[PDB]
């Protein structure tokens, strides 16, 4: 349940 947003941590493992 994340919110990808096409970065490092922000993306598949952020949140």
């Amino acid at each position: 349940s994340a919110y990808w947003q096409w970065f490092s941590k922000f993306l598949g493992r952020i949140l």
